[PDB]
């Protein structure tokens, strides 16, 4: 009743780059993060629960039936078949146990949203891969097939009667699939915060930028943080936390929240050139805890530096499961450049949000 709970499969290893052995998306994520978790005690603390894959229907909640059918046909292609349907898309690798793995990562984060909604459980962590912030309606996009937040919230609210859902995404790429899967719908905000620098980092969208907003009944409930220095730190995130997100979060009254849990914004991550210390998750995670009863879900997006991202998960753990908020190694002020982006950003929202009338 009172815990956290993990979701961890062995299948999540057992799909990998056939040819490219150095490909950054790798089994060797999330064994080193469930070595570490048990290394430090945290693992036996948890409540193991199973994954299921996702169903047709439920993948059908966001993709469309073409995409479906077509990514379900992948566990049957020659490694030739795999390559040339991979490089039709931006940025992905196919193998033939993707797609099981794939849906098994959706199902993961449904069963933690059953748990928690029903309260069997105070929150949860799903330890998956595929990622899937980038996936598409209709496509594959950076290292994902499928977007397992966007299904768990339209889950959430087919399943359970969820009214609304609050997705933040700290994963240092913008979740450019998550925008748009609910760009029009005011019942699912999103927030991102990630490295944009006027576009020169990947996606490179304009949509990236703190100017998008929603469109039509969506309006001021899609919100973008781009940074556009490198080299951020715990308090950038921290101040853009406790000054845009959460006033916004407890604004909008959401009823779960879902994390995109990357974690290539932590020191060392080979991709990210952020400077966040794993600790600052923990704040972060504390944070989020005031809003929806505490009904949070974790989900594993990116984060590559191996030990970084483990670190990075244990910090998120140690506050969901209730441990005291740690001393920050650097509590230093924001830079000015992270400054200006926030500033932009909350004056971009500023006519929706009236806790952000200041
Ligand atoms: C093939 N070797 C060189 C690895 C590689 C390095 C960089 C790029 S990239 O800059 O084009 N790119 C595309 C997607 C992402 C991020 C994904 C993410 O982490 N989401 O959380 C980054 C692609 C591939
Ligand atoms: N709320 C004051 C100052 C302010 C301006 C713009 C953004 C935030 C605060 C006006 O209105
Ligand atoms: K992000
Ligand atoms: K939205
Ligand atoms: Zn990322």
């Amino acid at each position: 009743a009172t815990g956290t709970g993990l979701v961890y499969v062995d299948a999540f290893t057992r799909f990998h780059c056939l040819w490219d052995a150095s490909h950054p998306e790798c089994p060797a994520r999330v064994s080193t993060v469930m070595e570490m978790l048990e290394t430090e005690g945290l693992l036996g603390r948890c409540v193991q629960v199973e994954a299921r894959a996702v169903t047709e229907d439920e993948l059908l909640l966001v993709h469309t039936k073409e995409y479906v059918e077509l990514m379900k046909s992948t566990q049957n292609m020659t490694e030739e078949e795999l390559k040339t349907l991979a490089e039709k898309y931006d940025s992905v690798y196919l193998h033939p146990g993707f797609f099981s793995s794939a849906c098994l990562s959706v199902g993961s984060v449904l069963q933690l949203v059953d748990k928690v909604m029903t309260s069997q459980l105070r929150n949860g962590f799903s330890i998956n891969r595929p990622p899937g912030h980038h996936a598409q309606a209709d496509k594959m996009n950076g290292f994902c097939m499928f977007n397992n937040l966007a299904i768990a919230a339209r889950y959430a609210q087919k399943r359970h009667r969820v009214q609304r859902v609050l997705i933040v995404d700290w994963d240092v790429h913008h979740g450019q699939g998550i925008q748009y899967i609910f760009e029009e719908d005011p019942s699912v905000l999103y927030f991102s915060v990630h490295r944009y620098e006027d576009g020169s980092f990947w996606p490179h969208l304009k949509e990236s930028d703190s100017s998008s907003v929603g469109s039509g009944a969506g309006q001021g409930y899609n919100i973008n943080l781009p940074w556009n220095k490198v080299g951020m730190e715990s308090g950038d995130y921290i101040t853009a936390f406790q000054q845009l997100l959460l006033p916004v979060a407890y604004e909008f009254q959401p009823q779960l929240v879902l994390v995109a849990a990357g974690f290539d914004a932590v020191i060392g991550d080979p991709l990210g050139g952020m400077q966040v210390s794993p600790e600052c998750f923990s704040i972060l995670t504390h944070m989020l805890k005031g809003v929806a009863q505490g009904r949070l879900v974790l989900a594993l997006e990116g984060g590559y530096n191996l030990q970084s991202t483990a670190e990075g998960v244990c910090a998120s753990m140690r506050s969901l499961l209730g441990d005291p908020c740690p001393h920050l190694p650097s509590s230093g002020a924001p830079c000015e450049s992270a400054l200006k982006s926030i500033s932009k950003t909350i004056s971009d929202l500023y006519p929706f949000w009236k806790s952000l009338q200041t």
